[PDB]
This record gives C-alpha cells, structure tokens and sequence, in this order.
RNA sequence: GGGGG
RNA sequence: UAGCCCCC
C-alpha cells in the first residue's frame, strides 16, 4: 500500500476528513489515475497482508474447462445451437477453455482476440468454425457488461480505503469496518488473476476494451472469469461501503466460485440466485420476541396511495412467521446445487434473530448483496427460441359454439355463454364504450397526442415496414440527403405523413425487427419494435386498458425508479397485523393470446365502442364496412367507425402472430424468420393491457369463481373482504394482495392459504400460471418489504455491471461520468454507509475525470474540476478550513446545491479567502472583502462550475443540411401532427393572440409548431456522430476550462444573496427504535437522522407530484413541465388572462377550456413544488424518500427569528417569492449533516422586492 | 444521457 | 437491428 500512499497520499486526506480537499490534489490524483498501469493495480494489490480469514479453497476446476465443441450444434434449420446437457436452461455461455481460438495482438502480445481465420471460415459456412465464432463472440459479450475495465474500480478502492477508519462527526468515534486484509472478495480477485498469469509480466486475466475485448493468452484463462471477476470486485466494494458482514460475502464468494466451477457461470447462477433471500428474508422471524413495526393508515381514497404515520406497532409471538416453512424446498435446491453448506449456515443464523430490528434487517439486507450481479448472457437466437414457443395451456376453452359468425376479423362472444370468458368481455366492452363517450377522447388535441406517443427517437422496425410496403408497390420518400437517422419512427412518420390509411395498412402484417435487453439475475428479454402503423392501430386497445387502470382498479403506473414504485404500499402491507401475498403472473406475455383474451378482448372493445365512435374517422384512420355474419343465415355488409377499423386491423395480427426477424450477429449465419403468438413488448398497450386484466381475473376471482368453487366459511368470508378496489394493488404482471389485519391479529394462515390454491387452480382455467408467495413478506416491482421495513437489493445494482445488448461500441469517454454518478446515487438511495460511500464516489470520479485528447498530434488532456463532481450533486468531504464531513449527500444538484454548501460555510471561505491573498477593497455582499472572483478562476470552481453543464456527448446539429430535403421533412412532420385543420385553426389562434399579448413578456413560449423541429433534432441527435463532431465536443468542455469567469448564473448570484439562521434541531417525525430501511439506522449517522428527523415520504410520489402541473400530458415533443412553467411565468410577469389564454391555445386546447383553465390559472394559490418551476428549481431525486413538502410548510421560517426586518418582509405582488424561498432554506437543512433543522430567513441584501426584480429580469429573459 | 418494471 | 412506460 505504500505504492498507492506514495502516489496519492495528499488526495487520499483529502478524502478522509483529514485535509482540505483541493482542486490541485485532484487533478494530479486524476493524472496519477491515469498513468497507473493496469498491472500496477495488481502489483497493487500484491502488497496487501490479507488475513487468514480472507481466504478460502478456490476450485482448481475453475482454471480447467473442456472445448467449447461438445457445448454446441448446428440444428435443422441449420441454425448454430447450444447443446444441452443440464437442463432446457442449459443454454447461456458454457464454461470453457478459449485460448485455443485466439490470435496474439499485435502489441499486446500477450493479449489475444478470435482468429480472423476461424471468423472467415464461419462465414465460409463451416460449420465448426461458426460454433466456434458463435462461443467467441457470445463468450466476449458476456464480458462486455461491465460500464469500463475492472482495475478502474479495483484501484478507486486502493485509494479511498488507504484512508482507514471514518471518523463519524455525529457518532463521534470511528467505523469499525474492517480494513482490506480482511477482504475476501479482493484476495480471491488477486489470487485468481495471480493463478492465471502465472509467471506472465501481465496480470489483468483480459483487457475491456473500444477495439473489443481480448483475452490474457493463459490456458488457465476460462470464458467464465470475467463475470466471476466482476462480482468479486462489486462485493469487495460493497464490503466497504455498505460495511456488510464479511462471514457473510464469503458464502456470496463460494457461490460465485461454484459458478465458475460449473459447466456454465450465468446459468448456475440463474438456478441458485433465491438462495441468500430465501434462507434470509423469507424466512425471517419463525420466533418472534420483540421489536417494533410501523403503524401506518391507509387514507382515502386509497387510490392516492397517501398514508399517515400513527406511531409504533410492538411485536411479540403473536406475529411470529405464520407463513408457510420453506425449509424443505430451500434446503433441496442447495443440495441439488452443491450449496447446501451455504443454505445450512444461512438457515441457522436466520434462525438466531428472535427481534425484529436494526440489527435483523441489515442482516437481511447484507445477506441479499451478496448475489450475483451479472447481466445474464445468451445468443439472440436462443433467447428467441425460448421466449417465444412455450403457448398457454388454457385447460378450460371457450367453446366454439360460444362465438357469433364474423364481423370481419372479430366474433362475439354470445351472452349465453357458461365461460368465464363471459367477465372478461364485459368488463373492456364497459370500459370501451365509456372511454369511447368521454368529449376528450374526439378532441384533435387528445387524438394528436395520442399520434404523437410513437413518433419517438427510437426504432419501428423501418426496414420491415419499408419492404411490406413495397410489396404493394408503395414507395415512401427516402429525404436523400438529411443528415438525422433513418430508423426513426420519426423518420418512419415523415414518410407515410402523407399517405392516406388504405395505402399503409398492410404495414400492420409487415415483419418485426429483434431487440434484446439483458438483466441482473434474471435472462435476456426479447423485445418488439413495433411500427408507426402497428403503434397507431392499437390505440383503442390502450385506451381502453387505460380507462380500466384509472377507473376501475387499484394500480401504480410507471415502470419503477425508487419511491416511484410507491414505497408507502409496501410499508403498509407488509406490517403486522396486516399480510400479503405477492401475486406475479409467468410467462406473462406468452400468456395473453388469441385463444381467450385478445379474442374476447378485440370483441368487447369493437362492439362497446360502436354507439360513440359511429360515422367518425379517429387518429388519421378511416371508417369502413365490413361483412357481417353475426346473426346465422343473415349476411349483410356493417358500416364501423375508423375506431373499429383499427380493431378490424389490430385483430387481424393478434390473430396470424408477430414475424420476429432474427438476425444474431453473435451466431454466424443463424438468420431466420420466427412467428410467434406471444404478445409484443415494445407495444404501446403492453403494460396498461396486462394490468387491466390482471385485475379483471381477480377481480372474477372474488366475485364470481371463488365463491362458486368452496363452501369454507373462513374462506368465503376472507375472499368476501377483498376487493379490486380497495386491496389488490397491480401493474403488468405484478400483484400485491393486501390483507388489512383486526384488533384480534392477523387473518388465519390456513385460510389464506386456501384461498390462494384456489387462485392458483382458477388461472390454469385460461393460461395463466400464479407465482403467489406468501412468506410474511412484500414484494411489489422489485422493493422489498418485511415488517414495514425497506430491504435495498444492492445485488440488482451492480456497481461495475451494465447491460450491453448489441455489438456497437461504448458511447465516447465523458460519457462514462454520468454512470458514474448514477452509481453514487444508487449508493444514496439504497443507503450505503455514508461517509465510506461518499469519498469512494470521490475516488471513483477522480479516476474518470481525465481523458487523453487529440485534435492532431495535438495530444492534450481534458480534466474535470473537482467542482464539477460538487455541481453534479457529490457532496465535498472538507474544505476552506472547515470541519470534516458537514455535507450531507442530501445536497442538492446544480445551482440549488452550490447555494447550500456555499452558504454554510460563507465565513469560513471568506475568512480562508482573505488569509490566502485574495483580498479587495471592494466589500462584496456575499463574501466581504474576499476577491471571489480571482480565487474562484484560480482554483477553478468557476471552470468546474461551468464544465459541469456542458453536452457530454458529441452534437449533430450543424451537420450540412440541404435546406430544401430539410423542409420537405420537417413539413411532413408538420402534416402528420397537423392532420387535423381544426387543430392547426387552434394555433394559429393562440399565435396571432400571442404578438399581442404574450409576444414580449417570456421568450418560451411553448408550440405545437415547435414540434416538427424537435422531432427533427431529436431524429439527428439519434444517428452516429463523427470523430470530428466529438473533436468539438472535447473543444467546447475545454474552451470552458480557459476560459475565465467573473460570476455564477444569475439565478445562483441571486440566492447568494439571501441568508438564514440554522436553529434548534427538529424533533422526531418518527420513533428512533422504527427500522424503516435496512443499512439506515444508528450505524448509518446522517441517513438515519435525516429519515428520522425529516420524516419519510408516506405517499406516492407520482400521484404528490400530478398535483403540481396545470396539464398532465401533451404532444410528444414538447415538455408539460416546461408549459407549466410558462404559464406562471407569464402570470409572475404581469401578463394578461389573454396571455395564458393564447399559450394554451398554441399548446392545442379549444379557446373554451383555454379561457377557462387561464382564468383558474390567474386566481390559483399555487403550491410550493409547482412555483419554484417559475426559476427551475426541483425536489432533488435524493429528497424523494422523504417528507419534503412538511420541511417546506413547517420547517422553513420565513419570519425571522427575532421578527419582522425590512430586508426580509415579502411584497405584496411577489408571494411567489416564498416558494423559491422555501427551496433555498431547505437546501441548506438538507446539506448540513446530522439531523434536520429548523431553519429561518435572516436576510435578504436588497431587500424581498429587489431579489424579485432580479428573478422576474431572469424569467424574462429565458430563450434570447 | 442517466436510474429503475 | 436495437421497443413501450416512468423520477431529474
Ligand atoms: N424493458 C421492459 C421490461 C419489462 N417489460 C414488461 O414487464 C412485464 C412483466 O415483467 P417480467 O416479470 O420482468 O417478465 P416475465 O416474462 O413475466 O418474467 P418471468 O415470469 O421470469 O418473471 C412484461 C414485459 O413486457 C417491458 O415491456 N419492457
Ligand atoms: N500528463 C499525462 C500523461 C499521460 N496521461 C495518461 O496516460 C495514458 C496513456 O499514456 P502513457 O503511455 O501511460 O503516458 P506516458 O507519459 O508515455 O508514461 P510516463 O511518463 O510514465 O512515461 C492515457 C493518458 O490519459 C495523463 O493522464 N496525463
Ligand atoms: N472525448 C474523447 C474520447 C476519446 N478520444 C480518443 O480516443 C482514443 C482512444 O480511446 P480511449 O480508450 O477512450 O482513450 P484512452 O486514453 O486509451 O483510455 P480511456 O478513455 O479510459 O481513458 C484516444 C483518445 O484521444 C478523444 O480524443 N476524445
Ligand atoms: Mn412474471
Ligand atoms: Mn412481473
């Protein structure tokens, strides 16, 4: 460690609390970061005196794997094929040898990538060379998922733990984290690399790299290294920074190492990753003694998904695990997987924890970051061939009796009908016709937003569609000449922009291209880009599904981001006295099908939208007629709406199936056409549909199915209390049955457990397999739940995984900074120990702020100021001579962040300042007598500062683009949004108003004529940049570092100028004894104080958050919250009622709801959260786990302690001051460490009515 | 672009 | 060729 103190000693106090943190230190830390050679890490590593209990037996079969050969073969369809030999799983990457099928590097000699020989007979067609091609590529790809080379992490974590111990500024004594000689998870890093090289000059077991990746040319070396490799340092990581259990990371090691040992990593690893939270979490607390649980109320209507804390339920063995023993099934899947010693220990140290508390949940917790976090990796061809064969097995049919003659594509299902079918069809038939009668629903606005959802940046499957159509001779313009990316669904509405529907139709049959996604312990997932025609003719199935989801369900729309996968729900249902079953549906989209519910499904839709869609066309599509042979004998042609049209259409490709065009790039020669009736993912009415019937089956289950299939009293009365309404909770597949629990306990056990068999016999009625678990646990969209406490799976955030799909490169250098502080606020939000995590994060990002640059033998160096980690939300450890460890992580990001921490220490900078030099004449409202200026250019905060909000990614505008080709498109853009003229007569409205009463005020104005020109870029932005386009990226960020600034932004000098006064400490929103989220408790400083002291968030922060918009959507393209912010500019300004009537009217609305939502808008108390938008402030991401909007009311004074002062009093036009206000005392509770603080306005340099001046001259400058 | 179903 | 839905 001597090598690493001797290079970064100075940066490594920096980090500890020991020294300032300085801009010079870190810049040569970052330098020194860079010119470390990889095998220096190792050499590194080699000076560690690792601890005996650091080590364990590693498998020599690790080093020793057969031929890849015998692991594949080429099928009937002549397709390269995985051979299986364990299971039908059996089929992601094998472990095997592969230096045999290299070619050493020109360079790197020891370094070797697949023989180009070998590539060119596969693509000879040989058949051994393409298996052998096919195991290369899939092998390198599996290594591939990494965010940048393992040694970077490796040496981060060399530097920041030669810190030592954490002096804890709250605690006030030192962590006991064992140091790194302790660290099993390091030492078997460095003794397996060490095996490999062997008596090799290089020690990394293979290079990550641009070019590809190439392997270390050692006959140890093992197609299963890289991964085993990657976790190895993540739990290494974590053992540091989450302080877990290092007993605990060894049995994580031995898994790992038994992967490895196996015949294939990720596979092994698939088969065996429910062992930590099985043995754990499922089965936490058989005993039960004490401890305490929330005690939370579920208010009304509990659609809002908003609770209230009622204070502490105490445990005791009246809530002991009821649930079933999983001993049995967990103990044979460890023998099965040569585990059971793993298993064994895991049961018997769950078994000692008789308490619920801190102390039990981290347990929990560290046990569960200690599975594999691999993205899992297999050929296209083989997750295709898995995802899309397996078909429903719906043992009870509908009977073809029960169905009409057709109506075109469909057949109604007859009322007479025994099947169960019969609540299905009824329930979207209802909600059809009531969605279908909604006025909205045929305004051109609606109907454009709803054409706009799939004119995305992303891909349609356009070469497909392209080729569908050029089978009825149907050419679209190509635009030869512009310079944005063609496989756009952008670009794809360009195209039919101007045709009419019964050109395009046939677009709907044509092929679906492949996407593919990977995942952390779950396998690939096969995805479908679907068309623009595709997209737009399954807008009546959406919004019917949608009509469902927001009427007659309980649901949470989203896909999931922490807290928005509503948090409070969890805590609720998973604490005693109430219980719940976790319902998850598999094979979810291969199980809604033609056969039962897109049969019924297009039907009921079809039919129940009739009576309101009748003699209209809808979304651009046509009315028509359709032969009619309902009614038997009776054969006459029906006239159907454009609504029915796409129905008409819809069912005709649910009906045939999808084409999925598989073209593997891993697999040489394995391209075929594969069709399939499993349902698309990449469709618009995926998530919404499967919700909806998700609820709709269980819904038929307790009132209909259930009660006629029991005479069980306890049963029928338990099913008799639930309700779709009030206690199941769903999105997709996932479900959560809540069953609220009596002053006399819980609900019976047995009973439950009845009535869950019978849910599970009643789905294999139409295809659908329950994955029901009832554990005394909750688990809803990947959060876990026991006893009212948050269990984090660091596992599924890996620190050094990334997923990568395709071939393609990663994206160019700056890039990888933003991944790198998305792993920091992961590290925040899954509560990491704090200060451990916080100057990692400085480690990590020093070694990424340095990248070699060239513009032509001009080799120069681009370097990120330290400040600019600080502006991106990276909390500073210790400066300008202050005390250790006073910023939170709660920091704010961006201006609102530099405010906080500037303002809590302005003397000591001052003071610091003066002392050092820079010293004026000029006494400066913020920092007296200090020349800021010279000192903030010297030490490059300003640079950093600025740095900070540059593009970290190579720009396309700008390419040449030959005007005509370009207005031709963006004028086809403009027909295919402006379709309808009632629309268009709409804007040009709000424009002509506009010159005359909003021209002048803002400079923003929102427009739908804005969106054919935001397309268009967004079309650009999408295509592949150049090396020259990335030159002037590097030049923009380091003309920045040049040049020299004399202020901040003018919003930030402006909060500079307020002041406050820091005070008492608030006292506890919640009981200090509360385990609220494992890692966050007494051990974990000022997380804790903070959850405890400002409270949790207990409401859904989707629908909190719906609450501070005027609008909830509009056209793809143009941004609400920017609207929203424009209006009440505009209202701030002094604008005119006329003003926000003509903005609205150029955003799309009819004069009469303009007018009418203007007027509210001009009388309305605006809420804090929404006001603030005025200057672009917003709830930071990390504040979102707690309760923010109760600091902003209650715990920021706007009165000064000692009263009233002339400075501070707030004018009376300008009360939209307290809102920006209120943000800014928050920002400086939030980053100072320890517990929350009431905090009060002291001043205000010039007084309220100049600090409003000054933000209404910033607003009215936006966009000059 | 980032983090997540 | 690389989809859809959400927090900044
Ligand atoms: N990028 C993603 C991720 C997920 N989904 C949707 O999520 C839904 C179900 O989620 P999973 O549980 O993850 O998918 P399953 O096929 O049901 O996996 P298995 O039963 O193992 O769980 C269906 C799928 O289309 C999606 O459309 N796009
Ligand atoms: N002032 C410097 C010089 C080099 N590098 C880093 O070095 C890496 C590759 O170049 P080297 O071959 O390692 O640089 P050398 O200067 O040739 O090595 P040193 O003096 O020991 O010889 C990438 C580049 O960012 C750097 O960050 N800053
Ligand atoms: N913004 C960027 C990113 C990369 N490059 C160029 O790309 C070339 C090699 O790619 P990298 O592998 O990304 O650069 P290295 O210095 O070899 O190391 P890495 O980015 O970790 O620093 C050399 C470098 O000048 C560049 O000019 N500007
Ligand atoms: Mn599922
Ligand atoms: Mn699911």
């Amino acid at each position: 460690s001597s090598m690493i103190l001797t290079q970064f000693g100075p940066f490594i106090e920096s980090i500890s609390g020991i020294t300032d943190q300085s801009n010079d230190v870190f810049e040569d830390a970052a330098k020194a970061f860079s010119m470390f050679t990889r095998s220096d890490v190792y050499k590194a590593l080699d000076e560690i005196p690792f601890s005996d209990d650091a080590m364990l037996p590693i498998p020599p079969t690790i080093y020793t794997k057969p031929s890849h050969d015998s692991y594949y073969y080429i099928d009937a369809l002549n397709r390269v094929r995985r051979k299986t030999y364990q299971g039908p799983d059996d089929v992601y990457v094998p472990n095997c040898s592969i230096v045999e099928l290299l070619e050493p590097h020109e360079t790197l000699t020891s370094y070797g990538r697949l023989s180009e020989a070998i590539e060119n007979r596969a693509k000879d067609g040989d058949s051994q060379a393409r298996i052998a091609t096919t195991y290369g590529r899939i092998a390198e790809s599996q290594a591939r998922q990494i965010k940048a080379p393992l040694e970077k992490f490796v040496l981060a974590l060399l530097v920041a733990e030669a810190g030592g111990s954490l002096y804890d500024p709250v605690l006030q004594k030192y962590d006991e984290i064992p140091d790194l000689s302790h660290n099993c998870p390091l030492w078997c890093f460095r003794e397996i690399c060490r095996h490999i090289s062997g008596p090799l000059p290089d020690r990394a077991p293979y290079l990550y790299l641009s070019a590809g990746v190439f392997w270390l040319m050692s006959p140890r070396m093992t197609s299963a290294i890289p991964p085993l490799l990657s976790d190895l340092v993540n739990l290494a990581i974590l053992q540091q920074t989450a302080g877990l259990d290092p007993s605990l990371v060894k049995l994580g090691v031995q898994i790992c190492l038994h992967a490895a040992a196996s015949s294939s990593y990720s596979w092994f690893i698939l088969k065996t990753k429910s062992i930590f939270p099985q043995n754990t979490l499922h089965s936490m607390y058989e005993s039960l003694e004490g401890g305490y649980c929330p005690n939370l109320e579920w208010l009304e209507p509990r659609s809002d998904y908003k609770f209230m804390y009622m204070g502490v339920m105490p445990l005791s063995a009246k809530y002991a695990r009821s649930a079933p023993s999983n001993d049995k099934k967990a103990r044979e899947l460890g023998e099965k997987y040569g585990l059971s010693s793993v298993v064994g220990e895991l049961r018997k140290r769950t078994k000692t924890y008789v308490k619920h508390d801190f102390a039990s949940v981290r347990y929990i917790r560290d046990a569960m970051a200690c599975t594999s976090g691999i993205f899992l990796v297999r050929t296209p061809t083989e997750t295709v061939l898995q995802e899309y064969t397996q078909s429903p097995e719906i043992k009870v049919p509908i009977p073809q009796k029960d169905w009409t003659g057709p109506i075109g594509e469909i057949r109604i299902l007859k009322d007479t009908t025994s099947s169960i079918a019969r609540y299905l069809y009824r329930t979207w038939y209802l909600a059809a016709a009531r969605m279908a009668a909604q006025p909205r629903t045929w305004d051109p606005l609606f109907q454009a937003i709803m054409r706009s959802q799939y004119v995305t940046a992303r891909g349609g499957s356009g070469a497909a569609l392209r080729e569908s159509l050029y089978a009825i001779n149907v050419s679209l313009p190509d635009f030869k000449g512009l310079p944005v990316k063609a496989a756009t669904k952008i670009f794809q509405a360009a195209q039919l922009a101007n045709l009419p529907f019964s050109h395009t139709s046939v677009a709907i049959l044509a092929d679906t291209s492949m996407g593919l996604r990977n995942q952390v312990q779950r396998r690939p997932r096969s995805i479908m880009p679907l068309n623009v025609p595709q997209q737009q003719v399954s807008a009546p199935h959406t919004l019917t599904a949608d009509y469902i989801n927001y009427h007659m369900n309980l649901s949470p729309t989203s896909g999931s981001a922490v807290i928005e996968k509503v948090i409070p729900l969890g805590v609720y249902a998973s604490s005693p006295p109430n219980q719940s079953i976790n319902i998850d549906i598999s094979a979810c989209d291969a199980s809604i099908t033609w056969d039962f519910f897109l049969s019924v499904i297009m039907a009921a839709i079809h039919e129940g939208v009739a009576s309101s869609s009748i003699g209209k066309p809808f979304m651009g599509v046509p009315a028509s007629i359709v032969n009619d042979e309902s009614v038997v004998g009776v054969r006459a042609a029906r006239p159907i709406s454009g609504m029915q049209n796409m129905i008409q259409h819809l069912s005709k490709l649910y009906k045939r199936g999808f084409s999925y065009r598989v073209n593997d790039s891993f697999s040489p020669g394995n391209d075929f056409t594969h069709m399939t009736t499993t349902f698309p993912s990449g469709s618009t009415a995926t998530s919404t549909e499967h919700t909806a019937n998700n609820s709709t089956m269980m819904e038929t289950f307790l009132t209909v199915w259930g009660p006629e299939h029991t005479d069980d009293p306890d049963v029928l009365r338990l099913m008799k209390s639930l309700t779709i309404q009030r206690n199941y909770v769903c999105q997709g597949d996932d479900g959560l049955m809540i069953i609220d629990g009596t002053t006399a306990g819980k609900v019976n056990s047995e009973t439950i457990q009845n009535d869950l068999e019978l849910i599970s016999k009643y789905g294999e009625e139409f295809g659908w397999k329950y994955d029901i678990a009832y554990d005394g646990t909750a688990e809803y969209l990947k959060l876990y739940f026991i006893f009212g406490c948050r269990i984090p799976n660091l596992s599924r955030h890996p620190i050094v995984g990334k997923e990568r799909a395709n071939s393609s490169a990663e994206e160019p250098w700056p890039a990888i900074l933003d991944q790198i502080m998305g792993v920091f606020f992961n590290g925040v939000h899954d509560g990491l120990q704090w200060q451990r995590w916080i100057r990692y994060s400085w480690a990590l990002c020093c070694a990424f702020s340095r990248q070699r640059t060239m513009i032509g033998e001009s080799v120069g160096y681009l370097q990120y100021p330290m400040w600019s980690f600080v502006y991106w939300g990276l909390p500073l450890v210790k400066a300008f001579g202050s005390d250790p460890w006073i910023f939170s992580w709660y920091m704010p990001t961006g201006d609102l962040g530099m405010y906080s921490w500037i303002s809590l220490i302005r003397p000591l900078m001052t003071r610091w300042m003066v002392a050092n030099g820079y010293v004026t004449d000029r006494c400066s409202t913020v920092f007296g007598n200090a020349d800021y200026r010279r000192c903030f250019n010297e030490l490059k905060l300003y640079q950093g500062y600025y740095m900070a909000q540059l593009p970290r990614n190579p720009k396309k505008s700008g390419r040449a683009a030959s005007r005509e080709v370009r207005e031709q498109f963006t004028q086809a853009l403009s027909d295919y949004l402006m379709q309808n003229p009632e629309l268009k007569s709409r804007v040009l409205r709000g424009r002509s108003e506009w010159e005359k009463y909003g021209a002048g005020i803002i400079h923003n104005p929102p427009s739908l004529f804005d969106v054919p020109h935001k397309w268009y870029q967004g079309a650009q932005e999408a295509a592949i940049a150049t090396r020259e386009e990335l030159a002037e990226m590097d030049e923009t960020l380091m003309r920045a570092r040049r040049h020299s600034y004399s202020s901040f932004s003018k919003l930030l000098e402006a909060y500079l100028l307020v002041k406050w006064r820091m005070c008492e400490a608030r006292e506890p929103s919640v009981d200090l004894r509360l385990p609220l989220c494992a890692g966050i408790d007494p051990l974990n400083s000022d997380p804790f104080l903070k959850m405890v002291s400002v409270g949790p968030m207990l409401q859904s922060t989707r629908k909190y958050f719906a609450q501070t918009l005027f609008m909830a959507k509009t056209v793809s393209g143009l941004d609400v919250n920017a609207i929203d912010s424009a209006l009440l500019r505009l209202r701030t300004l002094g604008a005119d009622k006329k003003a926000l009537t003509a903005q609205l009217l150029m955003v799309g609305l009819q004069e009469s709801e303009a007018d009418a939502l203007a007027g509210k808008i001009m009388l309305q108390d605006v809420n804090t959260v929404q006001l603030a938008r005025v200057v672009n402030l917003a709830v930071p991401d990390t504040w979102m786990s707690l309760d923010f909007d109760s600091m902003f009311k209650h715990h920021v004074k706007l009165l000064p302690k000692d009263g009233r002062h002339l400075n501070t009093d707030i004018p009376p036009r300008m009360g939209w001051l307290r809102a920006i206000l209120r943000f800014l005392g928050a920002g400086m509770v939030m980053t100072a460490t320890g517990v929350a603080v009431d905090i009060y306005l002291e001043d205000i340099h010039g007084g309220g009515r100049s600090l409003g001046q000054r933000f209404m001259t910033w607003m009215r400058q936006e966009g000059r």
